[PDB]
């Protein structure tokens, strides 16, 4: 009745950049003053989202739109990444695809006017006191049914013969399910790899077994890895309250960050019905999943190694905070009995951890301290919960 786990504060993992979500101005509203603090802001009743995800849009008539919120962002210490999802109109024509026609593709006559547009794009943004941490080539090049599709040829074209003139860290190929036959040819290419800062993935249906990503250990260095994209476990509407379905919220950050060495877990739209912020301002179930992560665990940290399922429907993940050995450590429990752990952690002079729970009927609840016998931590976890140690 008693599962243990370890935390091993000398095995350091990824360096985490962050967790947010997107705001779309032209296709949705922009947020509103408020939801801009209650997305980036740290306090209670607050995500304390790091990372604001912006598109770059085809026509620059719409690029101020963006500026307000991004501003925002930035200022509360959020840092921003911008994903085009077409060119412009005149830089674009049209290929048969599987038989169906009219699917749209960058000329490919065009590739230097479009590094003028992402950097005339990064340009005004810059102006506008919004420097871009990264820009991406393209938005889901390979499920473009409604945008612009790259195969990975051409994608490996632009990495390697124009990405380099682009004034910003490059983000690619932010590929729907993390499909690797989209990236391995940036990794295995040395001047593309070169004009890479970041591999981008979106987590559309991706399973646990494909969040490794071997080329990337092997080729990766001095690269990010950032989730740029996802809603789980559906956009159902009305479904952000749901539970226990929010815990698969959590379970796919976590997956994100064990599984896949992610440094960045990035939402879709940040004030959704089915989004870590529901349509009054306040935030979901949901939300509160990211927030166990995004309010605790703060750029900067980095994971260390921690049994990750220490017993049936337990998981745990661990990151240190390097400037005093501190952790935070995030715990799932999706059973519907509760589940005591001791979590050893060695070496650690540290005695007390502060714990905030989220169940069914509670958000964030300050709960009783742990106190360590030795450097073991005995905690237990109330059924379908997630916990943040700190
Ligand atoms: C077997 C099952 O009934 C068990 N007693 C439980 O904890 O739910």
């Amino acid at each position: 009745h008693m599962a243990s786990a370890t935390i091993n504060l000398s095995a350091e993992k990824q360096v985490i950049r962050g967790f947010g979500g997107m705001n779309h101005p032209v296709w949705i509203s922009d947020l509103t003053p408020q939801q801009r603090d209650t997305a980036f802001g740290n306090g209670e009743g607050q995500l304390g989202f790091t990372i604001l995800r912006i598109h770059v849009d085809e026509n620059r008539n719409n690029w101020s739109k963006e500026v307000a919120t991004a501003r925002r962002a930035i200022e509360l210490g959020a840092i921003v990444s911008a994903s085009p999802w077409n060119p412009p109109s005149n830089m674009v024509e049209t290929f048969t695809r599987n038989g169906v026609p009219n699917q749209k593709r960058l000329r490919y006559d065009k590739y230097g006017d479009y590094v003028q547009h992402l950097n005339d794009f990064v340009a005004y943004m810059k102006s506008n006191g919004v420097d871009l941490y990264a820009i991406s080539v393209q938005n889901e090049p390979d499920y473009a049914h409604e945008w612009t599709w790259w195969t990975p040829q051409e994608m490996l074209r632009f990495m390697r013969d124009y990405a380099g003139q682009i004034n910003c860290r490059v983000m690619a190929p932010e590929s729907f399910q993390y499909l690797k036959n989209m990236s391995d040819p940036i990794l295995n290419d040395p001047q593309a790899l070169a004009n890479l800062d970041i591999l981008g993935a979106h987590f559309y249906g991706t399973t646990v077994n494909n969040m490794p990503y071997p080329l990337f250990e092997q080729k990766g260095a001095g690269k990010e890895l950032w989730m740029t994209e996802v809603y789980v476990p559906n956009s159902d509407s009305n479904s952000a309250d749901r539970w226990p379905e929010a815990l698969e919220v959590a379970h796919n950050m976590h997956n994100a960050l064990v599984e896949g060495n992610f440094q960045a877990y990035v939402w879709w739209y940040i004030r959704r019905s089915y989004g870590p912020m529901k349509e009054d301002g306040t935030i979901s179930k949901r939300g509160y999943m990211m927030a166990h992560y995004s309010k605790f665990v703060r750029p900067g940290y980095v994971r260390v190694d921690a049994t990750k399922n220490p017993t049936y429907n337990v998981y745990l993940s661990a990151c240190k905070n390097k400037k005093d050995n501190s952790v935070v450590a995030v715990v799932i429990n999706k059973s519907t009995e509760a589940k005591t752990i001791n979590i050893s952690v060695p070496g650690t002079s540290i005695r007390k951890w502060e714990r905030y729970v989220t169940t069914g009927s509670k958000n964030l609840r300050k709960e009783s301290d742990i106190n360590a016998s030795g450097t073991t931590f005995q905690v237990t976890l109330e059924p379908q919960s997630v916990t943040t140690f700190v």
